[PDB]
C-alpha cells in the first residue's frame, strides 16, 4: 500500500517504551525511534488477513495526506506478522478528557476557548478538504507539551476527495446532466454531510464545561433516542458561562441542519477570537 | 475478484460473431455462447494494467448483484491477455436511440408510455437499493424481442450500499452524534442525489418525442451553461402531446431538487398507469 511498510519489524525502528491506552482495537504503545529518539503513539492492530488491510486505509491516507498543525502526523506504518502498525505523532499532553479525570474538573471557559479555536481551524481544513471526523469528542482532541491541541482519530472517518473526482469524470456532451450536477451542488460538495461535526464539536464543549457528555447518566441504550426526541443540550449550569459561549453552542447545537452553522462561519464568531494558549499552558502544567 | 474470471480464455466460451457497437471503451461485440447458444453483448476494454480492474468493479457488481426484469443481467466477466471480457444478456432490439435513427423518426406518445413505465419500475428498483444510474439516456435503454425494455450501462454509476453498511458502524456510546445521523437522515439515505436519475428520465422522454435531447444544436461547449442558465426544457411543439405527458415531464424537469418527484412519486402518475407493450411491438416490428 500506498503509505504501508512491507517485510520489515517496527521493532527494528520504534522501541515500545510502555502503554498509552486500551481500546476496541487493541493497545496503544508509547514508541520512541531508535535512531531519532522521537516519540510517537503506537497503534498495533491485529488482522485475521490482507484483505482486513483495506478498512485501515481511509485513516492511514488521511493522516497521510493532512498537513495542519493542529492534526496529527502519520510518522511510519507496518504490516507485520499479522498486525498493522501505525506510528502517530505523540502529544505529551494526552487527551482532553483524561486530564479532567486526572485533575477531576472540567476545563475553565478560557481553556475551552483555546480547544474550540484550534478544534475548528484543524476541522475547517478537514471539511475544505472534502473529510468528514465523524468521531469528534473531548477523548480524540490531545494536547501537545506546547499548551496547544492536536485532532486524532480518523478510524471512522470520511475522504470524499476520490468520489468528487470519480463522479465529476464524464465523456461526450452531457445533454441529461440534472442542473444541481451542472451547478457542482451534489451531496458531496454541500455542508450538509460535513455539518455533523459541527454537533460533535458542540457535544465536545459541554464535555469540556461539565467533564461528561450530555445524557451520561442513561442507560447506554437510550441516548440514541433521547438525542432524537430531545431539544439540543444546554449547558447544566449556564450562570457559569459566557453569553459568547452559550451563543456559540447554538449555532452548533441545532437540529435544522441548513441552519447550523460551517466551520467556515464559526470561525468569525467572538467565542474562537483568541491567539494565546497561555490557559491551556496553566492546565498541562498542573497535570505536569 | 468476486465477479470476474481469471486465467480462462473468454473465446473457449463465447463466440463472436460480429459488431454491435463502438464507442470510448472500444468495441461492444455480438457473443453466443458455444454450449448453450445464449446471445450476448461482448464488451471487450482494453486494460494497461491491473490496478484499472478496480475502476469497472462497481459496474459489475451492480449487474451481477441486481435482479430486476427491466435491468441487464451479468453473463460472465473475464481478465484475459489485458482485456476485461464484460458479457451482458442481449437485447435484440438495440438501444432506443438507434431505433430513431433507423425508422428516422421519433417515438408515439403511447411508446414513450411504455419506456418510461418500464424505465421507471428499473430505476425505483436502483433506488431502493442505493444504486444511482448517473447516465440515463435513449442510447442505454435496450429493446428485447418481446417488446420490452432492459436498462443498460452502469459505466459511471454509484451503489452507496457498503459505505451506507460502514458509516451506521459504531461502537460504544455515541454521546456526540448528530441528530440527522441518528435518524438516518445523512446523504446515503436521503433522496437528493437519487434525483438526479429523475431529471435525466425527463431529458431521455424529450428525446423519444424529439429524436435528439434539448439542446443538441447548440456548440457542446456551451450546454452545461445552457442547463444551469435556462428554465427546465419543454416539448418544442406542445400541441402533439397529451397533459400527462407535460405533467409527468414538469414533475421531473424541476430544477427544486426537493420539489422534483421521487420515482416512488412518479408511479403514481397516470402518464405511467400503463401494462401493455403492444406500442412497442408494433415499434420492433417495423424495424424487424
Ligand atoms: N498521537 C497520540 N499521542 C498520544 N499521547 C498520549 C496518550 C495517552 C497518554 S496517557 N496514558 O493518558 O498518559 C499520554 C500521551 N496519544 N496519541 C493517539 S493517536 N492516541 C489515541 C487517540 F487519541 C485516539 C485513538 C487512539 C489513540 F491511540
Ligand atoms: N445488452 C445489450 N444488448 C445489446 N444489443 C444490441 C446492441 C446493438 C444493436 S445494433 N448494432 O444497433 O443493431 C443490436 C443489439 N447491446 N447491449 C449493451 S449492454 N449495449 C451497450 C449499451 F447499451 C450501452 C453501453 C455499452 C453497450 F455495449
Ligand atoms: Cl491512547
Ligand atoms: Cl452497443
Amino acid at each position: 500500500y500506498e503509505h504501508v511498510t512491507r517485510d520489515l519489524n517496527p521493532e527494528d525502528f520504534w522501541e515500545i517504551i510502555g502503554e498509552l491506552g486500551d481500546g476496541a482495537f487493541g493497545k496503544v504503545y508509547k514508541a520512541q525511534n531508535k535512531e531519532t529518539s522521537v516519540l510517537a503513539a503506537a497503534k498495533v492492530i491485529d488482522t485475521k488477513s490482507e484483505e482486513e488491510l483495506e478498512d485501515y486505509m481511509v485513516e492511514i491516507d488521511i493522516l497521510a495526506s493532512c498537513d495542519h498543525p493542529n492534526i496529527v502526523k502519520l510518522l511510519d506504518a507496518f504490516y507485520y506478522e499479522n498486525n498493522l502498525w501505525i506510528l502517530i505523532e505523540f502529544c505529551a499532553g494526552g487527551a482532553v478528557d483524561a486530564v479532567m479525570l486526572e485533575l477531576e474538573r472540567p476545563l475553565t471557559e478560557s481553556q475551552i476557548q483555546v480547544v474550540c479555536k484550534q478544534t475548528l481551524d484543524a476541522l475547517n481544513y478537514l471539511h475544505d478538504n472534502k473529510i468528514i471526523h465523524r468521531d469528534l469528542k473531548a477523548g480524540n482532541i490531545l494536547f501537545t507539551l506546547d499548551g496547544d491541541i492536536k485532532l486524532a482519530d480518523f478510524g471512522v472517518s470520511a475522504k470524499n476527495t476520490r468520489t468528487i473526482q470519480r463522479r465529476d469524470s464524464f465523456i461526450g456532451t452531457p445533454y441529461w446532466m440534472a442542473p444541481e450536477v451542472v451547478m457542482c451542488e451534489t451531496s458531496k460538495d454541500r455542508p450538509y454531510d460535513y455539518k455533523a461535526d459541527v454537533w460533535s464539536l458542540g457535544i465536545t464543549l459541554i464535555e469540556m464545561a461539565e467533564i461528561e457528555p450530555p445524557h451520561h447518566e442513561l442507560n447506554p441504550m437510550r441516548v440514541l433516542l433521547k438525542i432524537a426526541k430531545s431539544e439540543p443540550p444546554t449547558l447544566a449550569q449556564p450562570s457559569r458561562w459566557s453569553s459568547n459561549f452559550k451563543d456559540f453552542l447554538k449555532k452548533c447545537l441545532e437540529k435544522n441542519v441548513d441552519a447550523r452553522w460551517t466551520t467556515s462561519q464559526l470561525l468569525q464568531h467572538p467565542f474562537v477570537t483568541v491567539d494565546s494558549n497561555k490557559p491551556i499552558r496553566e492546565l498541562i502544567a498542573e497535570a505536569k
